[PDB]
């Protein structure tokens, strides 16, 4: 359990990256 | 302990995006 809860930590901090990607987006303009 | 410091990185998560999305609706341009 503990590793499948890590892999979806790995997952989300997957998501944060796109969450940068948009900061980056917002940025451009 | 730990899933809820994803809890707290998920509320920085969902703060940037609503900040994002405050942020293009008042400089849409």
């Amino acid at each position: 359990e503990k590793r499948r809860q890590l892999l979806k930590q790995l997952h989300e901090h997957e998501t944060e990256l796109e969450d940068e990607r948009k900061q980056r987006a917002l940025a451009a303009a």
